[PDB]
């Protein structure tokens, strides 16, 4: 089998389509995404036109073998698609409407600045490489774009799904090639991080600061301390759960300011303790009664530059 | 090959059945489960009609690959079932009798909030798209549905496995397609939950509420403190068989709510001390006093509340 | 091809035999343990007899697609066997000698009750199902059953590798099928859980008991609190090598029995602070001795009633 | 195809040889290892004879499907071999020489007893079983046994690669079997154990044994029950590494000894502050002198005899 | 199909090029990463030589089966590459080229010295083995040595991606290999390790620190080893993302002196506790306000020693 035979000198066209079954596996540490999905495909093979009359058919029924199918290949895939032809349909004028049903596991790197309050565009890459005979170019039939209305990813909410009508037409190693942009748009479901990790960890700092409220400088230590290894163990189980990023995520910059507090909070506990010591208890009070509003109030302005900076 | 003609304009009924050999692996963070079981199929095909007197044979054995077969798909499936035919037979009318045991992992979204005392209704979606010369129509052979009896899922009870007998008939990408709804209600396995997690949950917080007959700060602060980081502990330990949800779970709602009763017990032991400190302690024994009674009830109380909102 | 002639109206009978070469991978938490195995099969196909002499060899050779072979399947499996056919001889009675070497995924049921001290019989279940001609029936060739010396499971010891040699027929789908249940009796290697699990966790509790031989409460908060997190860990550790289970396992009743003692260590722990403070220390010094007894000898009775109920 | 015929009666013999490519993840809890080799095999068929004088070629190249070749499997691995044939030559007298790159996952026993200071005796085992009109037998060519300078095995030092020359011939489900012995001797690189387990283990029992020079119950009794928790910590880190074993290891008889010395610890912390509360610190001062002597020299010796039980 | 023959006694030249699509999943543990790349290849076959004006075409496009093609292997990979030919253009003088794209897990060690500030030189091998009729020998066509700029490897800057231009030709075998090696160098992002280990790890050691300040035992003991439990975890969660290696990383040396660190501070705090007992506090006072000044001074000195050695 060789390509359909220009008319003219123009490119081939191959129309293109994806709609969705399934959307699962968004594996943030990976920067990947499952997907199940029709992968649909037209072009005009004028070699398999043909008379209704004499064949007694309207439409015929190839087998992928049988005729020329453009090489359609995705870009950014671990492993090539696992497909599975569903129909190969040939109209009079040689009209080839091909159909199959795939499954891919796509890499899509993943913006985690504003973690766990973020939202992504991830993509499928659609590509073609041109051959000596003729050059092949992609299309986009809009109409044969979309998702089921049951696909959900869970932990996220999809917006939307659509394909850059205009394919990015380039050379790679001396030939050309025909790129298409489908674009699926999610918005992490921050709701869970709320009373599992955000709440939890603000309760420890907050318990760490009834040391404000404490003359007992072993209770104090016990505080601030027990509380610091708690914190600790909220920033090992939320890196556990991202890749390490060459930037600082939101999340990531509250864990690491929470640390400043804690360091802090032992200076000012060391500082009373040693000032009662050395019977100097009114300065140690006047120290400790500014560290009561102080803590909260640089943690609340602190917190509104950070929300500031990151959205 | 080619479908089989209608004798009038009628669309090609395809009887279906699925009887499960083995469930296995159902996976709550990845909402997945495993099936191993027989997809029946069954269709009348005219061309295949034969004569019972004259042939002798009452039945006629064919290889897939001899005739036509419906593409049966699932749509819920992370990739392709794998399937091994079993048997294809033909009566003399031309009823063929398509049998093939097949394994595939199924996508089926849990309803987590009354975890770990929840009930689940995993669907199979059996799927067939239809042809340009014929439409293809689903139904239910529930002579063919059903279950082996040592048929059993890790943690679950099994209840039932039905179909939904009339198929959801819609057009997708300008052609039928014929959707059926397999069954499968499962109820959860809480029993383990109790003397693991619930109870030992119960245990510490119990233990933390001790400080409510203890003067002694630096003992409170240490009996508070610990339990609540065997708390947090547990927490992380629940949410890791859990997936992300955008709601509250039953369980993570007591857990959530726990986080209050130790902020709580911690302004108290700290209120406690400072009067104490201030010369003050029959009033500390007044507030002390009041949470001996007040903890327990205001936890029993916001339990009914929660199991009431909850089932 | 079709199955063999009946000479009269007998079923066909398939002799069978599974001779084990590899065992490994029992997952407690899935249920599952791999093998590696020799699957024999016999049958008299009288179509493919011969005359030694006229054709001077006294056995024939064949491939599996140029004969009649049975569809044997298992059960109990994950997936289709990974199947390599080794051989396939025909004596000149037309007696078939097939023999193939197989790997497959075995799911089967675990008893934990009696966890880590349990013994199991693993089910390989063998299957054939009728065909329209005749009546497929399976049965066991005790010469071709058995297994490698060197066949190893880690972490446990295989006592025998027998097979119930009357098959299980039944009717499923219409059509006769013939079951043969094909048992691995193994007892679980405890050893490890001694030094492991079950002394440190004895370790620990012991070391809770120190506080009946102290007034310090600070201490003795420390003494019960941190051993008893300490139990929790384990409990968690347990917990991970272990699939949930509707009933309590042996290890399961003795974790869960131990935070009873560690309750009313705390208890105990609280109610002797509370008297000394309220100048009683006579009377806790009463209930202190009195638990120094009363705990280790409830602790050795409630244990000597668990191995009896469990054993 | 059928085997080369016996000139005599003697067994077919195939010489045989492996030359590893790659070696990687010696899985220690699996007992498993991947390896990447080339398999070289090499037998007469006088049926494939040519003259080389009138041929004008020295060498004749076939495809497998071509000629006769042997049923070559390996004996401890998970599934059958992912084999690629590079190259079949058959020189004038019709001696055949067979090459194949392969990969598989070796099951292969590990003796953990001296762990992490243990060495390992890897199997490969080849095997071919003998047909109906020949017996077959294995031999090794040395000058085809070897191994790649770069092979590599991530945490293991590669001593040697040999083969056992003589083959165990035995009977198995009534034919003759042939097997051979691939030997790949490695020593386990300990050097990582000690600054991160062996080290941090020591460091934390003696902080357990400064209580010797302190009074203080309170005290002491944080510094031995936090640093056996470390302890347990380490206890748990060890067994992740490894399976379970119906013996001790090395590391597991240190680790085990460990849990005595806190536990005699308590003890005298205990006995020290009852002597104290009762009056008699002199006494208690004995103790504790004694203790400072007595627990590293008990160390010391105990170790001694473990090392030499072991080594 | 034979290779080509040559006109005097020249090896076969083998044109190369590696165009690297998707690099993912660097694994330092495994010390493997995966590639998803072009691989293209160019040699002479005077037998495929045609005319152009006979012909009427300039290019011959050939399917694999049809034509003699290069045994092209790759050295450093876990199992075959998942490869698909993408085309095969014959020139009028019988020049071939060919393009493939494959999927490869490449095994490359990593030398990990340096962690987390280290640069690694990955490597893929590319093989030919000689044929008995010729040799074969590989070159390097530096116009089709790439990567795209989306090429993004997670937690890891690309450098450049080059060949060794002449390759290592050796005998294995009595048969001559030509291999080639293809450098992908790369730099680690150290970034997130900053504010998730190394600055969490320094504030916990300085907490250690304020002991110096204080006179309490009970506080000091509470507040070295808390920190010390705290710096255990960061050591355990360090070694999970690492081998073990059989030499010191540049993290794996600071985390084992910061043990001695903690060592040395419980030495110093038992000391000064010990000197007080004694009513010594006035030498206490002497080593504790030394100990302020020297444990910072020596943490500096040791570290700028260990970054001097290391880089
Ligand atoms: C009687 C005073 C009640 C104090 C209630 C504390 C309000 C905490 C609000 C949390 C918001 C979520 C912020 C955490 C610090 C709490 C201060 C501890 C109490 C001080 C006791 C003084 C004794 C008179
Ligand atoms: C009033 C003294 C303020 C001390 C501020 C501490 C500086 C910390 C620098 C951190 C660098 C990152 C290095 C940690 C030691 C901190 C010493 C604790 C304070 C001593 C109390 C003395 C009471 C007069
Ligand atoms: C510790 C600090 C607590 C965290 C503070 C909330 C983070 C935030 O401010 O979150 C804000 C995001 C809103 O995001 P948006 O509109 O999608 O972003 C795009 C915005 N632009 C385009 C305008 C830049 O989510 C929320 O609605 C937060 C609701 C949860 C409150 C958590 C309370 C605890
Ligand atoms: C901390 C709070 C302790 C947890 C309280 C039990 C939760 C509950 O109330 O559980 C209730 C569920 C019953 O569920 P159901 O009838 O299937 O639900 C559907 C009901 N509708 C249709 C009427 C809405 O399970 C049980 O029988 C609980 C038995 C275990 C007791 C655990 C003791 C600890
Ligand atoms: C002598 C009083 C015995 C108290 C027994 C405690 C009952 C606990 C019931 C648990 C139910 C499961 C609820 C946990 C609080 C326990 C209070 C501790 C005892 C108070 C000491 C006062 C000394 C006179
Ligand atoms: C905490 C309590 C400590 C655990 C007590 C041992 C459990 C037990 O009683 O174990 C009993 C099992 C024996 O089982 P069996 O004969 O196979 O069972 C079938 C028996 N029938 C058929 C008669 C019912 O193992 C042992 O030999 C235990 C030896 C290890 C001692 C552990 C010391 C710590
Ligand atoms: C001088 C008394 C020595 C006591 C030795 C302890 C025996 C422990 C046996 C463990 C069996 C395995 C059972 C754990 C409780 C230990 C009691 C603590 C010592 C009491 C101090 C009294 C000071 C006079
Ligand atoms: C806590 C106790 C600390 C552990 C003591 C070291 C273990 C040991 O004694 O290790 C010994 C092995 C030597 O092994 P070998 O010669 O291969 O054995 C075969 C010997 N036969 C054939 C004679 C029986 O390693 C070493 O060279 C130890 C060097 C590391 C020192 C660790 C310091 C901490
Ligand atoms: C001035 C005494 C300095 C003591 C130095 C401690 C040596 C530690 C050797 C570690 C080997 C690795 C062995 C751990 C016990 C440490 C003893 C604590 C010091 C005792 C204080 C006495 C006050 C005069
Ligand atoms: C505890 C000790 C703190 C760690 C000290 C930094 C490590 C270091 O010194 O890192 C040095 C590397 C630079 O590496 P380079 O130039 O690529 O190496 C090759 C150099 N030759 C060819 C000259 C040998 O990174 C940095 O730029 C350090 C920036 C991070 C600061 C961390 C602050 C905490
Ligand atoms: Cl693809
Ligand atoms: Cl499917
Ligand atoms: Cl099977
Ligand atoms: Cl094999
Ligand atoms: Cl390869
Ligand atoms: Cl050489
Ligand atoms: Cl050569
Ligand atoms: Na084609
Ligand atoms: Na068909
Ligand atoms: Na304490
Ligand atoms: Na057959
Ligand atoms: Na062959
Ligand atoms: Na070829």
């Amino acid at each position: 089998v060789s390509p359909p035979p220009p008319i003219a000198d123009e490119p081939l066209t191959v129309n293109t389509g994806i709609y969705l079954i399934e959307c699962y596996s968004l594996d943030d540490k990976a920067e990947t995404f499952k997907v199940n999905a029709f992968l649909s495909l037209s072009w005009k093979d004028r070699r398999l036109a043909f008379d209704p009359v004499r064949s007694g058919v309207r439409v015929k029924t190839y087998e992928p073998e049988a005729i020329w199918i453009p090489e359609i290949r995705f870009v950014n895939v671990e492993n090539a698609r696992d497909a599975d032809v569903v129909d190969i349909s040939v109209s009079p004028d040689g009209t080839v409407q091909y159909l199959e049903r795939f499954s891919a596991r796509v890499l899509s790197p993943l913006d985690f600045r504003r973690y766990p309050f973020d939202s992504q565009t991830l993509h499928i890459y659609l590509i073609v490489r041109s051959v000596d005979t003729r050059n092949i170019v992609l299309a986009v039939d809009l109409e044969k774009v979309g998702k089921n209305d049951d696909v959900f990813l869970t932990g996220w909410d999809i917006e939307s799904f659509t394909a850059v009508v205009k394919p990015a037409n380039f050379a790679l190693e001396d030939r050309l090639e025909s790129k298409l942009d489908y674009q699926l748009r999610i918005s992490r479901q921050y709701f869970s991080y709320i009373p599992n990790i955000i709440l939890p960890m603000l309760f420890i700092l907050f318990i760490s600061w009834t040391a404000f409220w404490s003359t007992s400088y072993e209770a104090n230590v016990t505080l601030v301390v027990s509380t610091l290894i708690a914190h600790i163990a909220f920033n090992i189980l939320v890196e556990t759960n991202l890749p390490k990023t060459p930037y600082m995520t939101y999340t990531g910059a509250i864990i690491f300011m929470i640390y400043l507090f804690y360091f802090v909070a032992v200076i000012e506990v060391t500082v009373q303790h040693y000032l009662k010591v050395e019977s100097q208890p009114a300065r140690a009070a006047s120290i400790t009664r500014a560290s009561r509003i102080a803590f909260p109030v640089v943690f609340l302005l602190a917190n509104i530059i950070l929300a500031f900076l990151f959205f």
